[PDB]
């Protein structure tokens, strides 16, 4: 049972957030953008994408990659 | 009936819509984002995004997910 | 004959238009945005978006909806 | 109470659709369009726009407008 | 009282359109094209485009440009 | 644990996720569109979109919606 | 000859492209934009919109619409 | 005076759109392409892009570029 | 060493890039796409998007994802 | 003097293009693909994209990438 | 020998890259954008965009028109 | 064996990436943009794109381009 998503964290703050991903996943790269921002489609196993709202809360499910 | 839109908030200010929000839904994870973004297609029963405009009034009827 | 349309108000500022569309339409949910900015398709009689050039003029025609 | 929108369409043929919104909007101009085609923001209390998939099924609740 | 736009033709038929626009302003000319397509802001007092939907009916108030 | 998703199903034809998905979920709604296609953020319990490729398998995760 | 672009007008400033448009068009209602901003195509003989750069200086051709 | 677009051309055929303006311009590269396409920056002084309609028809003015 | 990447299969037809991913990924759910696709950000190990140009080659590094 | 761009072939059949390209850099990797279509940033120094009008004639210059 | 591209100037200032068309092209009508934007095809052999990143270094080739 | 990627930049500060990259590419001509905007396709041996996030960290790999 691999961790690779965190629904839990919607809504969250990205402190909150990066408090938590890296409890789960030491090795996280996280990375923090507005939700809508166009990425490419490269996967890496170690990146955790934040995509933050107008208040820097958590606005989609947290997932590697 | 399950509440799941809230048309009688356009054009409230997030600050009131946050309020009426979550009396009728206390679970809610609410989103706030400038109107146009585009957002992943991805459900949660219990997020509710708030669309604003450029004085933070409520642009498009809530739902949720 | 329903007032539908302010071609009158292009080139007004945001307080002179919300000024004379409130006095035509008492119950106008009034909403500025950016030009561009995408929206949805759903229609409220009462809402009337005003959008809005870098110098907080109306800059195309505000309609219903 | 007037018919503005009919998510029990979703998913069912055009041409069910289409006998169905005539019946409750004999006025309707029936509009057949594919799911994500870009729209203008007029407002037409007689249009109903139908957004179909591949397979000629409605993808989207039918609303007026 | 210049006829610049066609409420008229709303989910009528483009050889319909063609007729009427042609009787009301002989030296239209008359451009077809997909609900959707991105044109240019270039203004041509003489230019009516015809926005179709997929049965080839009229999705959109004609207006000349 | 209501089912939600179908991860099971890429790269499946479109066939046998529609027999699996019904299978699942006897009230879905299926619809069939291109990978890519926009859609809208309206919820639908009973919706299950499939996004195929151009030989009409399943390109991403079935999820309800 | 109607005057209805004004190509003198790429790399001045906003202020002295106002002062010229409104010297030969006392009418316009001038409206300014970022460059690459999408507008309506909806006519207006007297709007005169000047898309600007990142220093407020016209980086397209003014034309009347 | 440089021919350098053909307004002439709106609503014509692609064929008596290319046969004009190689008239006008020998060395015309031609291309031809649906409105909307989106293109390059980089100008070439012989290219000259005609943007058709469903019907085959110039939609736009061409211009050399 | 992970296979994640075939850089040797651009220009080569879409038949001969599945037998090839095959061989170096037994479990490769194969998609089939046009370039310029817009797809999800969710992570698939087994998933290998191609895609293909107008000739049906590949046209872009396939991935893993 | 690296050969990495092609100008010649502008308004040139593909057929044209492919064999010029190949006497002029015969480890080409020749992609085909409609004018407008989005690419990725990969760098490939033998791939060339030939990007083709309605007519399957060479739209924009042919470049090494 | 027309000077219609400043590829040395990549990764330059803007000040700097300003300083250099203008010495090489007295007449330039420089224009200063975010890379990304979105320009119009008209082509102006006097103007010059400069396509500037976060830290308003040039990111692309200056290219006239 | 040309250094042409940095996925070992992933998550770090810009000033970070820059130290690295010139150490490995000394003439590197290097760019700083947001995440998700839109370049061209010209091919530069020498410049290094960072692509970074809400807190100027590295978000997708460097490559040369």
């Amino acid at each position: 049972d691999l961790k690779t998503e965190w629904p839990e964290l919607v809504g969250k703050s990205v402190e909150e957030a990066k408090k938590v991903i890296l409890q789960d996943k030491p090795e996280a790269q996280i990375i923090v953008l507005p939700v809508g921002t166009i990425v490419t489609m490269e996967y890496r196993i170690d990146r955790v994408r934040l995509f933050v709202d107008k208040l820097d809360n958590i606005a989609e499910v947290p997932r590697v990659g």
